């Protein structure tokens, strides 16, 4: 087993793949994989409840929201948010805190929906954002839809301490800290979203939870029907087939995040994590890492060589990822549009890993 | 082992859960599970280079047709296709033979594209078709974008034994029968489609096969842009995160197919399990099953008690279900839609279940 720093698909707890494994040929003692068993079945049914009310327990989500698992990316689901929460209003805003939060942006302004407004909040953010834009600087609009932002930029590293307080409805892209720590304000989420392949298993699935009031919102023409949210919530996540692995293999991180003690005790760990790497970017003249500490990740922790930001080198930073992946420290090549270094730290990251990564960084 | 017959998902080949299983740690020695592997990574890069590549032997797809996995079911690709492959033209024509290619058709003609004639080429299909409508009754459009069905409709048993033959460009759903069979006449096809859980693998991805130059068409306003194949295609279907352990699962099967010998083989095996079947249904009074031989599918043999077309009785199937529940015959209930019983068969069906199945009906004492 090597420690992988991969950002997606990423490193998931290893008693959840060995419960996978001797689990495979027959699963909840029916004579079938999970793999092969009818979603109209008495067996899948009942996992997709206990799926959907075990994260209802965990993030304590309110009674006024609709939590649903769908197939597709975090990228399928850009599209999707306007077409279901746009409704009648002529404007959206969208705050680009870097890549993720733009091709959100970029998604709902090329769909372009006739007499609406697409506004970004602080503009498009400069190649290497040091911090989140002062607030009064930010340009809301007045018959917003909502305002969609991203909790975690995983290129960048830029993640929000608080909710931003707005007028208009959340909408949140958190795939790459959902389930890294509690969520508290939830009377100002219109939407969360996070697709699975972060923290919590496979890739081409999403969780998305809706506030109800939402969705009585008309939903826009030449949506795919699979698409349109209130159709997934009347069928119970089962219009057609769901993406039943993925289900069930969140659920079983889902357990395995009950057993650390919660959502509070992960952000203690994942706090305790992201302070060791810091340091050791920090410290160290070999590295550097410009984001300030009021908007540093938790879960994504970039760093490049000391002009890396400005003067990009393959070849520099080749020898170090080389260096790293030698002694089985995987996956820390940084996103090809930055280059250099990330570590991606999730809730299943070990402390082991972190350790054994800060080693070798001070051994550079 | 369960006997299993669920329509899907369905039965895999238990080499390649076993193989899944054993690996599941510790893919081809990285260090970590296929599960936790970056896409923009190289390990992963060649695994699904192969997976592409694998099926393209398996099925001998020309050169002048891409393939794509991608993430979501049959049902997206259904809003995909007409999003896809209008392009200027005024008109789309829908076969619909049964519930699968009615729901493809209700779609399209949802989504209402301005100035485009969603046409049925043969009418709503009755309640219970025994036939796929003669082909000198269809009423084609005259600037039709496609051709579209179902190459086999599941809950109704109803089977194309070879490719219409009309002007315009064939999409075929194929997702119940994809790989079961040889693919010839290339020249006929624009698209040819299929979800993962009918026969390789996991449901949550389908493969779309397309002809070059129907991406040359332009894509009608609002598609999604995942749900653009042009994109695709153009990101060697990495613009996003692919759903990595289902490409990964249906390699394995395809490996697995190989192995058996190929499509012809296949096709060969999936004809004795359905011959057996049928001959099952037709010489036993308390069963029968309503379509033509020229139409019958070799996936899903849907049968009823004698006067169960017409006449609905849960109680009476019930009694014959559990009868086959009790042997470990599971999911012989047929779909809500019609009641009765459904064996589905695909390529991981092995014979043993089939022998099962046709000794519980011969045993059964009778409606």
């Amino acid at each position: 087993r090597a420690y992988n720093f991969s950002a997606g698909p990423a490193a998931v707890p290893l008693e959840c793949l060995e419960r996978a494994a001797a689990e495979m040929t027959n699963w909840r003692n029916s004579g079938m994989s999970v793999i092969e068993v009818s979603h109209r079945g008495k067996h899948w049914m009942e996992e997709q409840k206990e799926a959907t009310e075990r994260l209802r327990t965990l993030l304590q989500v309110p009674e006024n929201f609709n939590i649903l698992f769908v197939a597709g990316g975090a990228s399928l689901q850009f599209s999707a948010i306007p077409f279901n929460f746009i409704g009648e209003h002529k404007a959206v805003d969208y705050l680009c805190t870097g890549t993720w939060s733009k091709k959100a942006f970029d998604e709902c302004k090329r769909l372009a929906f006739p007499g609406v407004t697409v506004n970004s909040v602080a503009g498009n953010p400069p190649a290497n954002p040091v911090e989140v834009p002062a607030r009064d600087t930010w340009k809301l609009s007045e018959d917003a839809a909502y305002f969609y932002y991203c909790d975690n930029e995983t290129i960048q590293g830029i993640e929000f301490q608080q909710f931003p307080d707005v007028p208009a409805p959340l909408i949140i892209d958190m795939s790459s800290n959902f389930l890294s720590r509690p969520i508290t304000q939830w009377e100002k989420v219109g939407c969360i979203f996070a697709c699975a392949q972060k923290n919590f298993g496979l890739a081409g699935m999403s969780v998305v939870i809706i506030r109800k009031d939402m969705l009585e919102r008309p939903v826009k023409p030449f949506c795919p029907i699979t698409m349109d949210y209130r159709i997934q919530v009347k069928n119970n996540c089962m219009y057609n087939t769901p993406p039943t692995f993925a289900i069930y293999f969140a659920n079983h991180i889902f357990k395995w995040i009950e057993e650390k003690g919660g959502l509070a005790a992960m952000d203690a760990l994942n706090k305790e994590k992201a302070k060791k790497v810091y340091e050791a970017i920090d410290s160290n003249p070999n590295f550097v890492n410009r984001i300030k500490p009021e908007w540093r990740s938790r879960m994504n922790m970039p760093f490049f060589r000391p002009d890396g930001y400005e003067n990009k080198d393959l070849d520099a930073d080749a020898k170090f990822v080389n260096f790293c992946t030698q002694r089985k420290l995987l996956t820390l090549k940084g996103h090809v549009s930055v280059g250099g270094f990330r570590a991606s730290c999730y809730n299943a990251c070990p402390m082991e890993a972190v350790d054994a990564l800060v080693q070798a960084m001070k051994e550079w």
